[PDB]
């Protein structure tokens, strides 16, 4: 029953009523989250059986010998776990690539530039240089005269194709708001003060044509970035209308107020 | 009863009944070790109510208004819990310093050397050097041609007075075995190749005026080594002759091996 022994020791048994207790006190929280994430992932993304065996068959002939070892090193005993482990994190990925919407998708399609750019560390000597380009000065030649890259200064300035997401913001927003032979103004980074020529905007595909590709690196993208993993959580929870009427773990979503 | 839900969501409710299940499933094992451990401790370490009340109070003086934020930051709602807290870790503290024996104290008790030491990064170097000592060059004059410590090269090569486990074992067992005037054999070390002098050897307290500080420093000392945390841990838990009935939790001891 609840009052018997569930360990003895020298320092004394534990019944299982207190073990029950003390561990609904330190784990019901965890727990109740945990379960309810769970429940709403596999609820609003269902995975099949033949993506998790697959993924699972790609794992033991990576692995081999050292499977039986990894496996036991997860709170896992069984495959049938290891599968549940493998979807809960399949159905986590199509929940994340759910966020990509439309409008993220065409703020993506734009052409790739090809630009030049003279770095200097001072916004005073970034005006005295956007001076002598207006006076008519060779953009190459100041490149090699003030440009701080050492990777550009001998090339005229010249970096190598770019396109959307690759750049910080800053350097990126100034160089599409240029058009061919343009000049920008001093853009700030953290490496100092930049000023940028448009020399080639490359040609496009159909957006229908790239939109697929522009879907899948948005994708993974946000895959690796944990900030959209906390997002995703976050959403998924709120989302769920979610009514505790244990007064043990009523506080378990507190931290949801955001 | 056990199939009344505890919560309610759009992607559907949970049962008490699956909520424990899972918890012990996912908890029950460390919830178990964590409270075996703390049985221990408060069985083979008791600590007074004065102590813990008295570490609070010194706690709130400190903490002030942020004290009722950082009450809550660690799963304790109660000023009755962070005394548990509080009372767990001066157990921990009293197991550890029990650790130190007399043999450890009088392992300590050893004079505290002042000597001087050149250090080259090769062997070769290094024997090239004492031979020359052997010849009888000025230790002081060699240690301003060849020694590469910055901080000695210029002052004959003399080091502050030190004791034991004040420094790299290698260097202290070699200046433990010279006599007032002797050199050591080259000694090597991570910056490289030592030869070690002994000008002085200070006078030393009687044992009985000393094993009071040695053991503090030695207790002070194995309680910020985490190596010491895992051992006393380790050892409390094997001499409690741990026996689990429950079939689920019966491999929680089980890395306990050593």
């Amino acid at each position: 029953s609840n009052a018997d022994n569930i360990v003895t020791t020298k320092s004394g048994s534990i019944s299982e009523s207190d073990f029950n207790k003390k561990l609904k006190e330190n784990y019901g929280k965890q727990n109740l989250s945990e379960m309810v994430v769970e429940k709403v992932l596999h609820d609003k993304y269902k995975v099949t059986d033949e993506e998790v065996t697959k993924q699972l068959e790609e794992l033991k002939d990576k692995m081999g010998d050292n499977f039986n070892t990894y496996m036991e090193s997860n709170g896992v005993k069984n495959e049938d776990q290891l599968k549940e482990k493998l979807k809960l994190t399949f159905a986590f990925e199509k929940a994340i690539k759910a966020t990509v919407t439309e409008k993220d998708i065409k703020d993506h399609y734009k052409p790739k530039l090809q630009v030049s750019h003279i770095l200097v560390k001072d916004e005073k000597t970034a005006k005295e240089i956007k001076e002598k380009l207006n006076s008519g000065e060779d953009f190459a030649a100041l490149a090699k005269q003030y440009s701080e890259d050492p990777g550009s200064k001998e090339k005229g300035g010249e970096l190598s194709e770019f396109g959307p997401g690759m750049m910080v913001k800053e350097f990126e927003d100034a160089a599409y708001k240029l058009e061919v032979g343009q000049l920008s103004e001093p853009v700030k980074s953290s490496f100092g003060y930049h000023i940028i020529k448009l020399t080639d905007k490359k040609e496009l595909k159909p957006y229908e044509e790239e939109k697929e590709n522009i879907r899948k690196e948005l994708e993974q993208q946000r895959i690796q970035d944990p900030q959209f993993h906390q997002q995703v959580t976050r959403d998924l929870l709120k989302n769920a209308d979610i009514k505790v009427s244990d007064k043990d773990l009523k506080d378990t979503f507190k931290e949801l107020e955001k």
